[PDB]
Formats: C-alpha cells, structure tokens, sequence
C-alpha cells in the first residue's frame, strides 16, 4: 500500500487494514485484538469462516454475523449476497471482515466491494488484492480466479436492483 487509495494497515500481526471509518479487513484475530476492536468502534464481526469469534470476543457488545465459505466454491450468487450484508452492516456502525489468512476469501470479497459498491475498475481491485500486503500470490489463486471473468457489469446491475 504506496497508493494513498488502497487499504491502509493498522495491525500487520493479524492482517488487519482499513479500508474506511466503517470497514476494516483482517486475518483471524485473537483476544489481543479486542481492545483495538473497539477502539476503531467496530460493532459487526463478519467471518468467512467457520470458529465462532464469540469465544476470542469475549462479552465484547458486538454482533457476530458467521458467513463461513469456501474461496474455490464462491459464485456472483454469493458475492451480492455477502456485499449486501456488509452494506448493512455498515449501516449499524463500524464493520470487520475477516477469515483464515485474510487475503484470499476476505481479498476476494474485498476486491468485489471495491468494484462493485465504490465502482473501482477489475484491474485495479486486482492490483490492490494482489500487491498491498496481504499476501503472496500463490495464496490467492482462487480469488484471483473469480475475480477474472466475474460480470461486473451484471453484478452492479443486481446490485441496484435489490
């Protein structure tokens, strides 16, 4: 991240990144990360996988919203069910989404947020999935995968319908 427009980094320990006041992006967090939580006054937890963050949460008023999946296994059905989620849940306040290693399955779902809710290009959501950070290539080769070929016309023609 050298582009001023890309997610900025907070914790590089878990991953975690900021993509706006109510959206950060991470790996998995531990009981450590809570107080930071909090502190960026986060009060939605999503997770694309499946340990249930309640128990490194502890009693943190936080809602936990579970969408476990698998990276290979993801189709435009997903994606817009995901994107819409996160835009409620943004709405309530501040919102994390995060998974195992936070650069595949959250790269992937972070790349489609920057192509279809902020309308970047394909090419440059590419470029701030593969480069900035969150891992190596080899990491992402099932994101990188839907991202290519995935409709972005069709996705943001969906989007606005619902």
């Amino acid at each position: 991240t050298r582009s001023p427009a890309w997610a900025q980094a907070v914790d590089p320990s878990i991953n975690l990144y900021r993509m706006s006041p109510t959206l950060y992006r991470s790996a998995l967090p531990n009981a450590q990360s809570v107080a930071l939580l909090q502190r960026l006054q986060v009060k939605t937890v999503v997770s694309f996988i499946k340990d249930d963050d309640r128990a490194w949460l502890g009693q943190a008023p936080v809602r936990v919203l579970s969408l476990p999946t698998h990276a290979d296994r993801v189709d435009d059905a997903e994606v817009l069910s995901v994107l819409r989620q996160l835009q409620a849940a943004e709405r309530e306040g501040p919102v994390l989404m995060h998974s195992k290693h936070g650069n595949n399955r959250t790269g992937l779902f972070a790349a489609m947020y920057r192509i279809v809710v902020q309308g970047w290009d394909k090419q440059a959501a590419l470029e701030e999935m593969q480069h900035g950070g969150f891992g190596d290539e080899d990491d992402m080769r099932d994101a990188s995968a839907y991202v290519r070929g995935a409709d972005v016309d069709g996705l943001r023609l969906a989007m606005a319908n619902g």
